[PDB]
């Protein structure tokens, strides 16, 4: 298949720690061989052994069975911890390098595939794939150097027997699977028809309501005599097939004994052969059983695990978010303009957004109103270049968001709204997602005490460096959206994203993450969803946004007089 | 527990059959002897064998292999049908018996269960009482004598080794126990922390829409390399626990055989060793791990089927329908009446029947009118003593249906209706259920010929003698109906209990059908259920009963005057 395909890719990632797997090897080689040493031993022990006067023999036994297994043991060790090194690395840069593709691909992505799947595909696959990869190693170099050794005492120690054996034994497994096959067969093409001789005795149970009316007791229990007969011989006739099925595997298995020992009695075998080295043959192959069932499977599943790997290349050479264009600008003036745009999400008809004109121009801030659609979110996306308009222009300070730099232009928006990350992290890092150094320790508690931040900072331990607990389990919704407004006020960005959507009316110290807005606010571009009247009575322009299309354009008491859409929103105060 | 009285109260069953149990026990200690002999044999081939230059043992032991296992072959199969013939007559009494209490015992237990499970009673609960419990027997039986026979033969053998083999093993068994239950604590312990590890990498993936905007990605990057060296650090962990988990049960089994190795070792006890000895000895310890392992459990499973019987014996000892009252007659007149009678449903309350007054005469007929329920049929099914009065008092010439005998009152009584079961016989036979051999060919075609039977009996082959299909395959709703018709007509019935609404009126024939009944309801009392307007029309005396009282009373004339609940029941045909 093309799985081995997979492997030659994966085979550099596996190249830096090559000397893990040989050193794993070598200890797998040295298990198996003191295995079948093992078993060599067993000769000495019987021939040269019990029978004979000599002590020495009975009484370095012991010692050297405590050492074979004592080596067995450390070599088995050595050989887990090596192979699982090599696995935990080869985990490591997967695992490393998926995440380095996985937070530049867009957003679409994760759009289309949920967060648990995805870390299924982080660590669960990946684990399959280096336990299943390393097991199948492992099995075939184990077992394949058992086999080979095994092969080779046998042959050794008699070539006349080891031949007999390895020519009789596939002859006794074709024959017992063909007596096997046949049996059940007969047993299933009976089964067939106890399932209607059954249904032929339900048929008596029903009418006790008809045989009550005319005495026809003795009638009826006849008829079940009857029926119960022939039901009885049935089952007989089954259980005297199944009861043949047994005897006639475990009689050829007999006979292929009697003719092995029936060969062992012709002198032209038998002087090879002295008591203990038949055991040391025998036991031997019976030992030989154990890794050949398992050998065969084993490569079969290793082609499994491959596959899932190529599941795995499939997300790492997926395609990345383009970075076409190279524009870079600092602290931009802010002439946020919408012309004719008309977007459709990737993958949907539809358009969310079509034809709108918006201009926004800088420090004056424009309350975009609508339902709880109205692709207003579609808009706030679509500033941040998170997604692409099919058609339309948008146009940043007499440029392209697609002309510009994709870096920069996420860098100067600043997106603020109650549902913000707080990753786990201190509270002067969280202030600051990245240049971290660049915002010394007094700047960091000037940005939180401007927008009031400071006040939940001294609540708890160790003030700024206070850790983010577990998914923000310290900081609360207010706090959040608080926090979050610091984290503004801290880089000073020319266009601003509030969403006060999702802000909540009915939480505590509203006053002042309302001040702390407001002088968030200031001399810059204001791109605001209007939830709150308050909002839309301080902005400037009021626009309402419906179906997609734009529907009333103006300030806030022209809109009301006007009254279209806005004041229908008005009514129930914009939801 | 209480299984073993279960045992005994079935020793009768099994007792007439102790020739077959004891059959099959010989055979069964003969398999096991022969295996253990075959073991004992093991050591001329491998002590004075192989070794020595008397090839002898070497060219009679093919001879004696093959003849032990024609031996075994042989007993098994005498063992297996000898059980199986004991099996089978047991399942065969303990059907017949079930059989003969299931169908003397009232409806109202039919009512409770259902055909279904009777039947899974009636088979697979007594096939899988006998297979449990013969399984049982001879395991208890094979196993024993084999572990009797290897223990025998080793303390024959060598009396040191064998003693110095039976104390060391439970003590081998227990240790690896120990080790295997800490080791398996030790690894859920870290399972449990695994399952933190997870959700710990999770919060990362969902900011996403977070991370890009700030430009922290280097961050998130030096995150996940943390994180991710943690994760492999509890892999480690992981792997080195379960890696040190096996080799401590090798290294432990390793000293267990060193030590054997090492008792052997001393010169008190060589003198009951010879080379092939210890093999004879060693390798009935492996062939006894396999018995013992099976022993104890399948006791365990005796139990459980005895168990099973138990249920059976509740059916086969519950309680009867009475028949109490000694009064039989011949051709009764026929002057049944209904005083005060209120029926309740055994095992319900809100009475379906409360207080009615029915008086029906001689060859008068009667036709009950009413809803779908309104216990119709439950009055249909009082006259036939399927079931008894709470209260009230149903006379029968003078004399109580309790008072009455049930054989001549069920047997006088006569149910015909749409849905009459036809079971599998001839349509002679089923002309009349019982006394076939009371009427004659000649009496039995003439009485088919009455009820215009003899239309299509004629159209299939053997006239009389055609055998029902499967269910009545053969016969169709309307020729059901008419061969109900024949069999009342073949044994006169002084009441006759009519269910015309179970016909069909969309049916062919039905002037035949119609013909029929009035042919067959004359001079006789007549108590039919009203559905079709024309039976009322005809009949005598129309009551309308509903609601478990009755409402209307009089002539259908007089009936349809009073403009009552009959009129009603008139103006949408009675159904």
């Amino acid at each position: 298949l093309s799985t081995w395909q997979t492997f030659r890719r994966l085979w550099p990632t596996i190249a830096p720690f090559k000397a893990g797997l040989i050193v794993a090897g070598v200890a797998l080689i040295l298990n198996a061989a003191s295995d079948t040493f093992m078993l060599s031993l067993l000769k000495p022990l019987l021939d040269d052994g019990f029978g004979k006067t000599d002590r020495s023999v009975l009484v370095w036994m012991p010692l050297v069975v405590i050492g074979l297994m004592i080596l067995r043991g450390i070599t088995s060790y050595v050989s887990s911890y090596c192979i699982s090194w090599v696995s935990g690395k080869v985990v490591m840069t997967m695992r490393r390098r998926l995440f380095g593709h996985m937070m530049g691909m867009p957003v679409s992505f994760f759009d289309k595939q949920s967060t648990g799947t995805l870390l299924s595909r982080i660590t669960y696959d990946s684990e399959q794939v280096a336990s299943s990869s390393s097991g199948a190693l492992i099995t075939v170099v184990r077992e394949g150097a058992s086999i080979i050794g095994l092969f080779i005492m046998m042959f050794y120690y008699s070539w006349q027997l080891s031949i007999i054996l390895i020519v009789l034994a596939p002859i006794v497994s074709i024959a017992i699977r063909v007596v096997s096959k046949r049996f059940r067969n007969i047993s299933k093409n009976m089964q067939n028809t106890m399932g209607q001789v059954t249904t032929s005795a339900e048929q008596m149970l029903k009418g006790h309501k008809e045989v009550l009316i005319f005495g026809g007791q003795e009638v009826e229990t006849k008829r079940f005599d009857k029926v119960s007969n022939r039901m009885r011989l049935q089952g007989m006739k089954m259980v005297s097939a199944s009861s043949i099925s047994d005897p006639i595997i475990q009689l050829i298995a007999s006979l292929a004994l009697a003719f092995v020992l029936y060969a062992a009695s012709f002198p032209s075998v038998m002087d090879s052969l002295t008591a203990g080295t038949i055991t040391v043959v025998f036991s031997s192959m019976i030992a030989l059983m154990r890794p050949l069932k398992s050998l065969t499977n084993v490569n079969a599943q290793f082609q499994r695990g491959m596959a899932a790997c190529q599941t795995l290349f499939t997300i790492l050479d997926s395609e990345q978010e383009k970075d076409e264009g190279k524009r870079v600008i600092e602290r931009a003036t802010g002439d946020v303009e919408f012309r004719n745009v008309t977007f459709t999400y990737p993958g949907r008809d539809v358009p969310a957004l079509r034809n709108i004109n918006l201009k926004i121009p800088a420090g004056k801030t424009v309350a975009l109103v609508g339902r709880s659609g109205s692709g207003k979110s579609t808009i706030a996306s679509l500033i941040t270049r998170f997604y692409d308009i099919d058609e339309g222009e948008i146009l940043m300070d007499g440029h392209d968001l697609r002309e510009y730099t994709l870096a920069s232009l996420r860098n100067q928006v600043a997106l603020v709204s109650q549902n913000v990350h707080l990753f786990n992290d201190t509270v002067a890092n969280n202030i600051a997602y990245a240049r971290t150094e660049q915002y010394s320790r007094e700047q960091i508690e000037e940005a939180a005490r401007m927008a009031y931040a400071m006040d939940f900072i001294n609540k708890m331990d160790n003030g700024l460096d206070t850790v983010i607990g577990e998914n923000g389990v310290l900081l609360s919704g207010g706090q959040r959206q608080r926090i979050a407004i610091a984290r503004a006020l801290l880089r000073d960005s020319p266009i601003l994203i509030l969403d006060e959507a999702t802000s909540a009316l009915d939480t505590e110290s509203e006053r002042a993450i309302q001040a702390a807005l407001d002088e968030l606010q200031k001399n810059r571009t204001s791109l605001v969803i209007a939830h709150r009247l308050s909002t839309i009575e301080k902005a400037d322009e009021i626009v309402v946004v419906e179906d997609g299309v734009i529907v009333e354009r103006g300030t806030h008491n022209d809109l009301l007089e006007h009254r279209g859409v806005y004041a229908q929103l008005h009514k129930m105060q914009f939801g």
